[PDB]
DNA sequence: CGCTAAGCGGTT
DNA sequence: AACCGCTTAGCG
């Protein structure tokens, strides 16, 4: 029952997510670790973004 | 609605 | 432990 807050990513973030995406599809769980702090995000939010952003690329692809 | 963050069951 | 492939659900 009990869900987490869905996370509202700042326009900054977004921005460096997108970047880190278009750079590496994936990430070492150090690059994972430095992006999440670099940008004020947890680990599993960042790990989360990029396994999404994986999906969204396979559909906008196929 | 559309986009997408987070949840689930199963893959590797 | 992280990913996959899909689902659920939040919000603009």
């Amino acid at each position: 029952k009990p869900r987490k807050a869905r996370t509202a990513f700042s326009d900054h973030q977004l921005n460096q997510l997108e970047r880190s995406f278009e750079r590496q599809k994936y990430l070492s769980v150090q690059d994972r670790m430095d992006l999440a702090a670099a940008l004020n995000l947890t680990d599993t939010q960042v790990k989360t973004w990029y396994q999404n952003r994986r999906t969204k690329w396979k559909r906008q692809t196929a």
